[PDB]
């Protein structure tokens, strides 16, 4: 829209907030709106005689035309060159002076709070850490002095917009509906793109910013983005300008985005010789800011976050897949390309279009088919990908390293660049970096690897903010903090189990399934009722039952190697919890427990399934929660069958869990020296990442109220010193878990025709996942009972397996 640009940015140049049409405007992105006053370049955008002092321009007389000062009046002015004390005062640089502790915030007198300053680097891959380390000096002074992680990862997709937004929200794509750097809107009928102006309207935006939550909560922001157009330089004499304002105008937040190495990563590729300058340039900018932090005496006062969106991989258009060569109806479809496919219909008044001969023409047609289709609901639950209307039910999962495309013409154009970033983000390439320095981050500390997710909470806690509701868990992170650690609760226990004794007689159940149970001495009488009442439940519930979180009713029910949480409602169990040693036998299921199951006369026939059901259900099948195969005696084998353990399974589906349990399990615990195991369903039919509750239910066991899940989980528990077993850890322990899709094929793993040795591990390494994916998908809360901060807890529970090198 128009606007007067006739007016003056005279003793405005980068004033701290927005004006609206009646002027022109001044601040830091009137440039991206066009709505600069005509002389902003003039006064705003000084750069005469450069950006650093000279011996000759010590003690200058004070010139207004230049870009930066050296006349004696320039530090209580705040706009010294940043070298101006190194080169006129003698001082050091920042980055040759050793590192000291800071142990308390060393301000000037005025300052409410550390000032946080948040230096982000777009396409900054995680392993430039190390292998730049030489040519980055000052990151390389943060990084070690400071609080670092070895890498931190982002969202997927490992694209700009998504994770540059959930850096500043806590949130999901999903949830902030920054979904790509491209989107189409069906309801808005519109499209966000980079280029253009769309992607300026505020209604893409949702959730809460740092800026706003600090400005609601009445704590300065510093305007956070730079029109692309003003160089570094400008941007760094500009922060230190606004840290130089009274009390009552100094913002209490501020940041810097630098386009690099992004830019020269696509054109380079990441490793690129070309790359070596970039780093060294960002390197001078830190320095910039350091130096000119040292000078106003805040370099012991401000924490600095350093941190990146996305990494960058290998990608050239020769490793291009297009789907001209799978699809005969191409010209009918709309495509989002490059490192993520999305498809839609190209018109929704095509009734031929069908999404299902879509992903079949799509499925495993050539050998090393270098994509994935998936509906969006059948995505990895990790990646949280799935519930916007922005995104497109088909998805195309692409390899790294590659890009998708419709058609060979639109490549020629990713010819050109020899990088890109977008891929599954557990991909190794795609991670990024993250280092805190300053007083309120730990000294000298390394952390593990974190979301990006993570990071709006610790932001907040950093300038005493309460954080909007998000997807991190506010206080995982305290590890990386010396103070202002955030102390949460565990969240209350909404339902009470009731412990139900034996109840029923044999005949009142009519399972048509029923195992003939022939076998019939008081020393092990007396032992079968002690396990019945919980007698062995140390060993199998090793960090207290789960908390379930909502309203429901459901009894927990004791046995000699497993326990269980069984839902009245749902009726199977939420959760099944065992304990296998590093010395535990597999065994194979006896004949007299083979195609029968057996009444649990502590529940209802009412409140449980039953045979018939599955018999007259063609498609579906069943399993159990505790496996038999890892029965502990004979006598206890028979638990194993209970109907109360069996739970609904497609038989393509029971190929994947029958290895699991009768192969893997074993295999963990030989590993790990023994494991704890909890598995259970997940039914999440609107692909939310939240519990469903019994109406959202579409799928029963036929003719029945037995409701299908959409996955089953397990989490893998054990000692972090593997020379401790299992089930007497004293100190840290070490998780891995899954969340496994319930499908009726094995049309995802392209090698399914083949022994499960040979497929299943890597389908189960695609579905890793988080105990805190488990617990939003379930309204269970685990870990209740262990020796352990709730801090280091909450850690555990954000930890992701990823399996990458
Ligand atoms: C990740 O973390 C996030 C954040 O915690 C989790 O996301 C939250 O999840 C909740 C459950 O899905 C969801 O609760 C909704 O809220 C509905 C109200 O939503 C609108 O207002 C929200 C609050 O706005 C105000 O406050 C904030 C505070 O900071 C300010 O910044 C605001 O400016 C306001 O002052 C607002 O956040 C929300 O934003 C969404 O929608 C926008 C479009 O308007 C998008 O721009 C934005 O990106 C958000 O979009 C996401 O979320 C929506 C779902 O809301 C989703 O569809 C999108 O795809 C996208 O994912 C809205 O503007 C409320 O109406 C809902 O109530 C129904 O269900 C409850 C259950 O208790 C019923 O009891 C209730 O009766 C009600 O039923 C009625 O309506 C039904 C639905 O239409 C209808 O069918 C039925 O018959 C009834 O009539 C429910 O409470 C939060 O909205 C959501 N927040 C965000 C930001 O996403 C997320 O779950 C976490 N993920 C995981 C995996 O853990
Ligand atoms: N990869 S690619 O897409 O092929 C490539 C294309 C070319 N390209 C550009 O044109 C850049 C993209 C971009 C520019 C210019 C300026 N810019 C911001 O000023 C900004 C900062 C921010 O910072 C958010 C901060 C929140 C706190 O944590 C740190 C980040 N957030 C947001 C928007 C999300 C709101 C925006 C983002 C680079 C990327
Ligand atoms: N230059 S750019 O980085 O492409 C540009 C992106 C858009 N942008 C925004 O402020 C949006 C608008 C809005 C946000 C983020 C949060 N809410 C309302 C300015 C920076
Ligand atoms: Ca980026
Ligand atoms: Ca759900
Ligand atoms: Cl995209
Ligand atoms: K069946
Ligand atoms: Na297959
Ligand atoms: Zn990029």
């Amino acid at each position: 829209p128009w606007t007067a640009t006739s007016g003056s940015c005279k003793g405005r140049c980068f004033e701290l907030q927005e004006v609206g049409p009646p002027d022109c405007r001044c601040d830091n992105l009137c440039k991206s709106y066009s709505s600069c006053c005509h002389d902003f370049d003039e006064l705003c955008l000084k750069t005469a005689r450069g950006w650093e002092c000279t011996k000759d321009r010590c003690g200058e007389v004070r010139n207004e035309e230049n870009a930066c000062h050296c006349s004696e009046d320039c530090l209580s002015r705040g706009d010294c060159c940043t070298n101006y004390q190194v080169v006129c005062k003698g001082e050091s640089h920042w980055v040759d002076d050793d590192c000291e502790e800071i142990k308390v915030p060393e301000c000037p007198a005025g300052f409410v709070r550390p000032p946080l300053i948040i230096f982000s680097v777009d396409g900054f891959r995680a392993s430039y850490m190390k292998k730049g380390s030489k040519v980055m000096p000052n990151i390389e002074k943060l990084r070690s002095c400071g609080t670092h992680a070895p890498y931190m990862r982002p969202v997927y997709p490992t694209k700009t917009f998504p994770n540059l937004y959930t850096l500043a929200t806590g949130l999901y794509p999903e949830s902030h509906g920054i979904v790509g750097n491209s989107m189409y809107d069906p309801v808005f009928d519109a499209s966000f793109h980079l280029r253009g102006r769309e992607k300026f309207n505020h209604r893409w935006w949702g959730g809460q910013p740092l800026w706003i939550t600090a400005t609601k909560q009445g704590v300065r922001a510093g305007t956070f983005f730079w029109s692309v157009s003003i160089p570094h330089e400008r941007r760094i004499l500009t922060i230190l300008q606004w840290l130089s304002l009274p009390d009552n105008e100094r913002p209490s937040v501020y940041a810097f985005y630098s386009e690099q190495p992004d830019f020269s990563g696509h054109k380079y590729g990441p490793f690129g010789p070309e790359m070596t300058n970039p780093l060294r340039e960002i390197d001078k900018t830190v320095g910039q800011l350091m130096d000119g932090l040292k000078q106003l005496r805040l370099h012991r006062c401000v924490n600095v976050i350093f941190v990146g969106d996305h990494g960058m991989e290998d990608v050239t258009c020769d490793r291009t897949e297009f789907l001209s060569n799978y699809l005969t109806n191409v010209d009918d479809i709309t495509l989002v390309p490059g490192t993520l496919g999305r498809i839609r219909a190209k018109s929704i008044n095509n009734s031929k279009y069908d999404p299902k001969t879509i992903i079949a023409a799509l499925t495993c047609k050539k050998p090393d088919q270098h994509f994935k289709p998936y509906m969006k609901q059948h995505l990895p639950k990790r990646l949280h990908y799935a519930n916007n209307r922005r995104i497109e039910d088909i998805h195309l999962l692409v390899d790294r390293r590659w890009h998708v495309a419709r058609k060979p013409l639109d490549v020629y154009g990713k010819c050109f660049f020899q990088g890109d970033h977008g891929f599954d983000n557990k991909v190794n390439s795609m991670q990024t970096v993250f280092v805190g320095y300053g007083p309120t981050f730990k000294y000298r500390t390394k952390v593990p690897p974190f979301e990006n997710i993570e990071l709006y909470n610790v932001m907040c806690d950093l300038l005493g903010l309460k954080p909007a509701p998000n997807n991190g868990t506010h206080g995982s992170l305290n590890h990386l903090l010396r103070t202002n650690t955030f102390r949460p609760t565990m969240p209350d226990e909404v339902s009470r189990p009731n412990y139900p004794g034996i109840m029923y007689l044999q005949s009142e159940f009519d399972l048509g399934c029923t195992c003939d149970d022939k076998v019939e001495n008081k020393l092990e009488e007396l032992n079968k009722r002690l396990h019945t009442k919980g007698s062995t439940k140390e060993r199998h519930l090793l960090y207290g039952r789960p908390a379930v979180l909502y309203r429901t009713s459901y009894d927990i029910l004791y046995h000699t190697d497993f326990e269980s949480g069984y839902s009245e409602i749902f009726l199977m169990p939420l959760w099944t919890s065992y304990t296998i040693s590093k010395q535990a036998e597999v065994s194979s299921i006896p004949e007299h427990l083979t195609n029968c199951v057996r009444p649990d006369v502590r529940v209802s026939p009412g409140f449980s399934q039953n045979c018939l059901a599955y018999k007259n259900d063609k498609q579906m099948s069943y399993g159990f929660l505790f496996p038999p195969y890892l029965s502990s005696s004979p006598e206890a084998k028979y638990d194993a069958f209970l109907v109360t353990n069996m739970v609904p399974m497609y038989p393509a589906f029971k190929r994947v869990w029958a290895y699991f349990q009768r192969v893997l399990v074993k295999k963990y615990a030989s590993e790990r020296n023994g494991v704890n195991v909890i598995s259970g369903p997940i039914f999440d039919y609107n692909y939310d990442g939240l519990r469903d509750t019994e109406d959202e239910i579409k799928q029963y066991v036929e003719g029945s109220s037995i409701p299908v899940p959409t996955h089953y989980y397990s989490i893998i528990t054990s000692c972090l010193d593997f020379t401790q077993p299992a089930d007497k850890c004293d100190g840290p322990l070490s998780v891995s878990s899954f969340i496994l899709p319930h499908r009726p094929d094995n049309d995802e793993s392209c090698n399914s025709s083949e022994d499960e040795s040979k497929w299943v591990e890597e389908l189960m390494k695609m579905h890793t996942a988080r105990v805190r994916d488990i617990e939003h998908l379930t309204g269970l809360d685990f870990y209740r009972k262990t020796s352990r901060s709730y801090s280091e807890i909450l850690t555990l529970k954000t930890y992701l397996h990823t399996y990458e090198s």
